[PDB]
């Protein structure tokens, strides 16, 4: 073909273990699609059968059988340290030289080029690069609102009310109390309802973030206002509010709770989260969530955290045993090109989309099916996190009209904070950053579920706390990121 980079096939090695179950598959429709068109097939030499990708990473890093590529979710951390200590080759003169679609890329997107460079200057990755404005939105059960003849909430007094009301009043009618007004198909979202006491729990899209406040670098979690936010998120949760398997249930918490007629509200994508209104039709009379605006919170402000990132840090990169570097990265750079994001973005054709007035449009089966289309083209192979330009034109085609009133409206109110994108630190701050960050966020996370789960007291515990934080080196982290501010900006 036209889009082959080599004429003799090649066969290369990938470790790819991601959301901690999946794992690239050279039989998935759209990695078949992907040898046929640039004649380069990749042979997967991870653990299918294991459940924690970053786990795998690790592992694999340090059992000296290095594959050609490695591939995965958030990552980026790991790919520019290893990439210093050379496991990763830097990818500048390749992309130079040998991928000109990448090299356009990062030429119109420079912000996204400095994003993902190491201390070094050097690029140890391509990312997953997102197409979008807005992430996730809140989304309430209207039949159950009107049931229950309740208005919408436009505060957090509302919303308690509300979401005690459908603890309490039995809307799916079948006199059991079996309704769980809050659930989420990611547990972490528990953590940002603490947004409703004008907390933040992050600050981007990728949970647990720093954020800027005032020209200071800030962790939320850190944070006295998150000590008295999660005070509330605690209650919530012992009044049975929050599901008491939120950090459990997981991926198809929707499916699950929504399908089961279940749950009430929720904070998650508009396009997947909107498709269960078609989806459940059938099969649940009278189902309907709408977008609302985010209830004022305790400070008088309507908050949506999330937005859409302008890079995500998931990608893949290739390694210092990779003996067919050219070949690899023009791989790579496929899936930059207009054929490359047509299968990464909307599956195969004849299968998921045609090319109709030169441009790939979902069939009719996929628009209508009640899966979500990215979760139908996960299971083939697309819309997985390699290296590739995401393209905006397949979400909108299963954005349902009123999924997009909900988009516009959370654009005109202005809801959405704008992400933290990170600071430029030197080769010696991120040292300390990479000594002590994942160890402080995994200390965090497991403090905030007993917080949640209510085996700890808040309050009682803020001081022990603050004492970990300090020794685990959080405030050194800090320092060093407030280093690289002041000289940034
Ligand atoms: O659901 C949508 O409407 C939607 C539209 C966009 O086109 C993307 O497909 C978007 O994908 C999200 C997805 O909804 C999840 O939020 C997923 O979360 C994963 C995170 O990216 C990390 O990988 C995390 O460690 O695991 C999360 C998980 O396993 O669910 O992120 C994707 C994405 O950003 O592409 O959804
Ligand atoms: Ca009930």
């Amino acid at each position: 073909e036209a889009t082959w980079v080599t004429d003799k096939p090649l066969t290369l090695k990938i470790h790819m273990h991601f959301r901690d179950k999946w794992v690239w598959d050279e039989n998935w429709p759209v990695a078949k699609e992907s040898f046929r068109l640039t004649n380069v097939k990749l042979q997967s030499v991870a653990n299918k059968a294991a459940t924690n990708s970053q786990e795998q990473f690790n592992l694999m890093m340090a059992s000296g059988d290095l594959p050609d590529v490695v591939g995965g979710d958030n990552l980026k951390d790991k790919f520019i340290q290893y990439g210093q200590e050379g496991a990763f080759v830097p990818l500048n003169k390749l992309i130079d030289q040998y991928a000109p679609h990448i090299k356009a890329f990062f030429k119109s997107h420079p912000e996204v080029e400095r994003a993902i460079k190491a201390p070094d200057g050097n690029i140890y990755f391509i990312p997953y690069v997102p197409d979008g404005v807005v992430a996730r939105g809140y989304f309430i059960r209207e039949d159950w609102l009107k049931k229950l003849n309740l208005k919408p909430p436009q505060n957090i007094d509302e919303l308690y009310t509300v979401l005690k009301a459908f603890k309490e009043k039995d809307p799916n009618g079948n006199g059991k109390a079996d309704e769980v007004p809050f659930i989420d198909r990611h547990p972490d979202e528990v953590f940002r309802l603490v947004n409703f006491w004008g907390a933040r729990s992050s600050g981007s899209d990728n949970y647990m973030d720093f954020y800027i406040d005032n020209g200071r670098v800030k962790h939320p979690w850190a944070e006295t206002a998150f000590r008295d936010g999660m005070k509330h998120v605690a209650q919530w949760y012992k009044e049975g509010l929050i599901d008491k398997e939120i950090f459990t249930r997981k991926a198809k918490a929707r499916e699950q709770m929504f399908g089961g007629n279940l749950g009430g509200f929720t904070h998650d994508w508009f396009a997947s989260t909107m498709t269960f209104n078609e989806g459940l039709a059938k099969t649940v009379p009278g189902f309907k969530l709408i977008p609302i605006a985010p209830p004022t919170n305790s400070k008088g402000q309507r908050w949506e955290e999330d937005s859409r990132q302008k890079v995500r840090p998931d990608g893949w990169a290739i390694t210092v045993k990779n003996k067919n570097p050219v070949e690899t990265i023009k791989f790579f750079d496929f899936y930059f090109s207009r054929p490359g994001r047509d299968i990464s973005n909307f599956g195969v054709p004849g299968v998921t989309y045609d090319i109709k007035n030169g441009k790939a449009v979902f069939k009719d089966s996929v628009l209508k099916s009640p899966q979500p289309v990215n979760n139908q083209l996960y299971d083939m192979g697309a819309q997985i996190p390699i290296g590739f330009w995401q393209d905006y034109d397949y979400e909108r085609q299963w954005t349902t009209p009123e999924a997009q009133a909900g988009i516009d409206m959370y654009v005109k109110g202005k809801y959405v904070m704008p992400g933290f994108e990170g600071v430029n630190m030197t080769r010696e701050e991120r040292a300390i950053y990479d000594k002590y960050w994942a160890d402080v966020r995994t200390y965090m996370y497991e403090m905030g579920q007993a917080w949640v789960m209510g085996t700890k007291d808040v309050d009682k515990t803020w001081d022990e706390y603050q004492r970990q934080l300090k020794l685990r080196g959080l405030y050194q982290v800090l320092q060093m990121m407030q280093q690289a501010y002041d000289r940034q900006y």
